[PDB]
């Protein structure tokens, strides 16, 4: 019975597609990991899911317990979904005027939203969270690091998915940076499997190699991907793609390039 | 290598998720097929894909040939994707003012857009397509039926996916305006209750209010973390109507066609 036991099971195992319609040099291949296939539309889901499961495994909280978050951080809807999976109440502390859309999203997903003062910002949100853990049994509140910037999730899931799908046939890894980037932990995982994997970080105009990509070039790649591969992606993917093409140019035969497309059009 | 050879391979084999957080009667189960997981975001991709492959198999065209469409009809981006896969050029014949957004999409996907007079509508679009087939070699233009309303695609793909994933353990099928999928399931088993969902504006039919669909949309988000559109909510409401009076052992399958 090939069925998903809940939406949380739809996190990860995102598609990898080979790019075959860009005239790359002999022996050169290129693969794009479509992280926008996550339920919330981004790779962030992976981090939210991981936040919950690590908190459990380490016994920081248990099923039926409560999760109190400083803001939604970079958890996508993965924290909400993994919380459902484990009968965990979600409470998000958030300064009143901060990220309104995300407040509505979290309410729609059943989380309780509490407002901290608008001027105390992130600091005040963390303040309320720690109080509530000191009022609630079976309670846990992640650090800002855990909530926003932890690479462990991608080390444990995204990395291994790439290695597996490609039978360890990987030479160059290319991904966007940032807390919202993928590079975190994925590049570390790949280096552990093979130190000869060239890790390439993609910087927007806002590791073995770094490529700084203009918005203009990312936009051009967005359009080309749509026209030639029918891949409707966002500017971050375009940027990653441009960076990947920079590598494929000077690649020798037998080179396999893997990049992450984090955003849809 | 678990790799997709092109985006066209991402059409279909959409997820089925079991709904387990709605207090359902004993022995009653409910499964939602998430068709919004298709590349273009809807089930229409399967029709456009099938259109191209049927045209090939029946030899109305070969790779390198040209596809001339009267409008984009109900093909989603599946016709564009299957065309890429088979080196087929796409030309869409659209009346000037008709579906502007779809024109921009088709251009982005690499198709050539030709305008027919707005007043001549579908007939003017069908008129021009016919011309161009009579001026292009390795050329094919689908009928409005083939382009908008053919259930064969879902008979061939969607139906079989549901049957396979659930090991033939299906009792009740619930979907909005169903063609093709319900036929396939009836063939597999005649005792499958097929239920059609009608929005306000075939063993059973349920007409669902916008209000009820909206309510179900919110409940799905809150209890299952499933962010869907009103068509799904409508299908879900209709499914719950069935599940209520279901006897144990009943397995219900519904299609969620739209995302939030």
């Amino acid at each position: 019975m090939n069925v998903y036991r809940g939406v949380h099971e739809l996190i990860g195992h995102t598609p990898i597609v080979e790019i075959t319609r860009f005239s790359l040099p002999e022996g050169v291949r290129l693969f794009a990991k479509l992280e926008f296939y996550n339920p919330g539309g981004s790779v962030k889901d992976r981090l939210g899911r991981e936040l919950i499961e690590d908190a459990l495994e380490k016994g920081l909280v248990t099923e039926g317990g409560t999760i109190i978050e400083p803001t939604a951080g970079n958890t996508g809807i993965g924290l909400a979904l993994a919380a459902l999976q484990h009968d965990l109440r979600v409470i998000v502390c958030v300064p009143e005027k901060f990220s309104i859309e995300k407040q509505e999203l979290m309410k729609a997903l059943g989380a309780t939203v509490v407002h901290t003062p608008t001027e105390q910002g992130m600091t005040g949100a963390i303040a309320k969270a720690k109080e509530l853990v000191n009022e609630i049994p079976n309670s846990y509140s992640p650090s800002q690091f855990a909530n926003e910037a932890n690479p462990r999730a991608y080390f444990k899931t995204l990395g291994p998915e790439l290695w597996s799908a490609l039978n360890g046939e990987i030479n160059i890894f290319v991904a966007g940076a940032g807390t919202g980037g993928t590079f975190m932990g994925t590049a570390s995982y790949l280096k552990e499997k093979n130190i000869d994997i060239k890790t390439v970080i993609v910087e927007p105009e806002g590791f073995d190699e770094i490529h700084t990509i203009s918005d203009r070039n990312a936009f051009l790649r967005v359009k080309e991907l749509a026209q030639k591969e029918g891949l409707l992606v966002g500017s971050s993917s375009g940027a990653a793609f441009h960076a990947s093409l920079l590598e494929a140019e000077k690649a020798a035969p037998g080179t396999n390039i893997v990049t992450i497309f984090p955003d849809s059009s």
